[PDB]
């Protein structure tokens, strides 16, 4: 999926974007303007808006769930087979009517909130090793959706 250019660049920017809170406020800063700039979103996610708690804490569990994705990006069976498990789990989730069309917009406001986070170290390099990643663990988890 990645290359093994790509996977060392997103290891080792990864150690910046956990900071110390594995992630936690990239998260929020993610679904927080996720659901500002489309706010049809909040009634898929069962949120009142952008300012509901449930963001913080909901944007805290997707970060940290890609860290353990980021740990196990060298065995890409491995990484697929975690991130279909999840995808089922979605099944059941918000409105129960997740669509694989909603993925995408989400990864543009995730690299964002990342950016923000570690400025400069988020190149070019980086955010397209990023993209990467992202088309792939979001790629796994749509195919638990859909499975
Ligand atoms: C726009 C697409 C998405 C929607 C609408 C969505 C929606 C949800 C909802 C509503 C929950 C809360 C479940 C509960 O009440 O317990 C949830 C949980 C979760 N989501 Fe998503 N999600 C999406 C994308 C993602 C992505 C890209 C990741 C990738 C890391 C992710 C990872 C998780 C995790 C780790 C949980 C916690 C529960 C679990 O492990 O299954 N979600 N999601
Ligand atoms: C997914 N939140």
């Amino acid at each position: 999926g990645l290359s093994a250019a790509q996977r060392q660049v997103v290891a080792s920017t990864w150690k910046d974007i956990a900071g110390a809170d594995n992630g936690a406020g990239v998260g929020k800063e993610c679904l927080s303007k996720f659901i500002s700039a489309h706010p049809e979103m909040a009634a898929v996610f069962g949120f009142s808006g952008a300012s509901d708690p449930g963001v913080a804490e909901l944007g805290a569990k997707v970060l940290a769930q890609i860290g353990v994705a980021v740990s196990h990006l060298g065995d890409e069976g491995k990484m697929v087979a975690e991130m279909k498990a999840v995808g089922v789990r979605h099944k059941g989730y918000g409105n129960k009517h997740i669509k694989a069309e909603y993925f995408e917009p989400l990864g543009a406001s995730l690299l964002s909130a990342m950016e923000h986070r570690i400025g400069g170290k988020m190149n070019a390099a980086a955010k397209d090793a990023w993209a990467a990643a992202y088309g792939d663990i979001s790629g796994a988890l749509i195919s638990g959706l859909q499975s």
